[PDB]
């Protein structure tokens, strides 16, 4: 399928133990996919001091279209010293490694794969 249905969890930046999914544009896009899949992928929310706390490359998941089964559709986006790959809508957060901290809340999207 080119899209598939996930609630992702919403992590709180201080609790969050791995900051981010590797060194490269092209490896942290091909992690936060494989997490994807894995069931293994947090969001959190970007806020104002937040992206600071975490470790680039950034991969965000952004508005892809104006929402399914209240599923809003998104697709990634890499950050890198400024610059992104991948052109998208709003940011609905920043995807991080989920290695078991708590959520505060889920978001259900539908991503494009």
């Amino acid at each position: 399928k080119t899209h598939v249905q996930l609630s992702l969890p919403v992590l709180q930046v201080r609790d969050v133990l791995v900051r981010g999914f590797g060194d490269s544009v092209e490896e942290v896009l091909s992690e936060a996919r494989q997490h994807l899949k894995d069931g293994t992928c947090g969001l959190v929310e970007v806020e104002k001091g937040v992206l600071p706390q975490l470790e680039q490359p950034y991969v965000f998941i952004k508005r892809s279209d104006a929402a399914p089964h209240g599923h809003v559709m998104v697709e990634l986006v890499a950050e890198l010293e400024g610059i992104q790959y991948g052109r998208s809508g709003e940011t609905l957060g920043v995807l991080v490694p989920h290695v078991g901290e708590i959520p505060v809340a889920y978001r259900k999207v539908l991503l494009r794969k």
